[PDB]
């Protein structure tokens, strides 16, 4: 199923934006 | 083809989650 | 249904391309 | 095509290794 693919294709994608989220803070801890 | 495009949903999945943790000891770590 | 699969794809894969960036700004200054 | 898809996973997956590696290194850089 493509439908499949294409929903754990948003999950990937959740958690590259929430590891963007984590860089953010890392970067500012380091100021 | 889908149980490999399937398959690697999940490596990429599972290094997105090792990822997030590298990130969040060195973030705490970093505190 | 394909459209959107193959953009997210691209969405993915810019992402990653941000997020080896922001790591690799951190590991300069961090040098 | 699923082809396709399969292939641009390969090099999403790909970026995640090395965004492991790049990792690695800033963990040293910070012992």
């Amino acid at each position: 199923r493509m439908k499949q693919i294409e929903d754990k294709l948003e999950e990937i994608l959740s958690k590259l934006y929430h590891i963007e989220n984590e860089l953010a803070r890392t970067k500012k801890l380091l100021g």
